């Protein structure tokens, strides 16, 4: 399921993790601030560590496609969680003006 940034706000304010499945390079560059980085090919190798587990588990990458696209894969890391994709990723947020921090 995907969730728009502004319904993403709603959750995170509810303790919903925000899950940027980018790598650290990108992150660095430019980031939602509540987000917590764990990179897609990490979570992969060793899962989703306890400190990042939650009810309600929000994953995003740039635009869409990584969480669309491996949606299978991101549905077992988190579960049995509460799983959404936020649309169309930090690119989609920063278009709908929530703020991220730039480098």
């Amino acid at each position: 399921t995907t969730i728009s940034p502004h319904d993403a706000q709603e959750l995170i304010a509810r303790g919903a993790k925000l899950i940027d499945i980018r790598d650290a390079d990108e992150y660095l560059r430019e980031h939602i601030p509540e987000a917590d980085l764990a990179p897609l090919s990490v979570l992969e190798q060793s899962g989703l560590p306890a400190k990042l587990r939650h009810e309600q588990i929000i994953f995003h990458c740039q635009a869409g496609k990584r969480t669309s696209n491996n949606a299978d894969k991101l549905a077992a890391i988190a579960a049995p969680a509460e799983i959404f994709l936020l649309e169309d990723g930090i690119d989609g947020w920063k278009k709908a003006g929530l703020p991220v921090a730039v480098n």
